């Protein structure tokens, strides 16, 4: 078995190697990537995602969120107050103020103890969630904007055509804005590219060891969990690295900087913050492989979560005895 111990692995993909994303998906898993639940993918240096970002001041963030922490340093949940809209000008401005800037640090290393040990007593602002693309329309390769659906795969695989539509979404980040424990909807793959800015640390416990980190989420989040079956479909708890370590939680972790892409692969559960101001395009994609991850995903019915119109269809056909509860959340 390819990575048995289940690292992350980090890939440097040929311009030749670069022209079919499902091609290299498959190829990266070959190689046993998916075990570590994230992998890094270098792009080849004579691709670009567009010519420049000199020009981005004045997307509107509609709704910035405030990310205010309850809890200890190293187990805590966030929860999102909304603020007055700002365009990515005023945002970048706010987070290089002296209230909101990256402190002083020697590497990568450093400023992650000064993450965990100084995140709950902050409250940073995040535009997250901003449906968009920074991709050039001319890029052919890894364009984020231009992947195959999640609904034609499922129609390719499964042979049911179903409604929904699946598009990118911008997430403009400051120092210590922080992306909760989960894994993606209905278990489906992600992939992320960092634009421009400051780097993003990611923290991964292997698909294989999920439930592991979901026994523990529940002994942590008591309250939470006696609330919901799935309450980490709410994506609004943290749990420090030191604290999975004393619980034995298989994890790892890696720093993404600008011009890397990271995919996490289904029932990868995945975490971590931006190291200061940074703009990063995500978007959830599937290959024959998640089919299975996608019947077995759990679901939050507690109302709490509350996902996109596209969800409907993959809980309808991929888990009809669950759709009517489910459905029931989402009103
Ligand atoms: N349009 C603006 C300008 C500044 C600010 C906001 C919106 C909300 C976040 C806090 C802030 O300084
Ligand atoms: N896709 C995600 C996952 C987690 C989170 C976000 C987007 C933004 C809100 C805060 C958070 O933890
Ligand atoms: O970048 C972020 O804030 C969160 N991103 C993801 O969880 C992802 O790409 O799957
Ligand atoms: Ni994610
Ligand atoms: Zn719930």
């Amino acid at each position: 078995a390819q990575n048995p111990n289940c690292n992350i692995m980090i890939f440097h993909p040929t311009k030749e190697e670069f022209n079919d994303f499902d091609k290299y998906i498959a190829y990266m898993e070959s190689q046993g990537a998916h075990r570590a639940g994230l992998a890094k993918i270098i792009p080849p240096k004579e691709w670009k995602a567009r010519e420049t970002y000199d020009n981005i001041s004045e997307i509107l963030i509609a709704t910035p969120l405030q990310q205010v922490a309850s809890g200890r340093a190293g187990v805590f949940t966030q929860y999102h107050k909304k603020k007055k809209a700002m365009t990515v000008g005023e945002y970048r401005h706010l987070a290089n103020s002296k209230k909101y800037q990256t402190p002083p640090h020697q590497n990568f290393e450093d400023l992650e103890r000064k993450y965990w040990k100084n995140r709950i007593y902050n409250s940073p602002i995040y535009g997250a969630d901003i449906s968009g693309s920074l991709f050039d329309e001319n890029t052919k390769q890894w364009n984020l904007g231009h992947l195959g659906t999640i609904q034609d795969l499922l129609e390719k695989e499964c042979g049911v055509v179903i409604e929904g539509v699946n598009t990118p979404y911008l997430y403009f980040g400051m120092w210590k804005t922080t992306f909760a424990w989960h894994t993606e909807d209905m278990d489906l793959y992600s992939i992320n590219y960092l634009h421009l800015g400051e780097p993003k640390t990611w923290y991964v416990v292997p698909p294989e060891h999920g439930q592991r980190l979901e026994r523990l989420a529940r002994e942590l989040f008591p309250g939470s969990s006696r609330g919901c079956g799935a309450f980490l479909r709410h994506k609004v708890a943290l749990i420090s690295p030191t604290v999975l370590k004393e619980n034995g939680i298989p994890f790892n972790r890696i720093t993404q900087e600008a011009g890397e892409f990271m995919v996490t692969f289904p029932y990868g559960y995945h975490a971590g913050f931006n190291h200061g101001f940074n703009c990063a395009e995500a978007i959830n994609f599937a290959t024959p492989r998640w089919i299975d991850y996608g019947k077995m995903a759990s679901q939050c019915s507690c109302g709490e979560a509350r996902v996109t119109f596209s969800m409907d269809a993959f809980v309808r056909i991929l888990q009809p005895e669950r759709y009517d509860l489910w459905k029931r959340g989402q009103d």
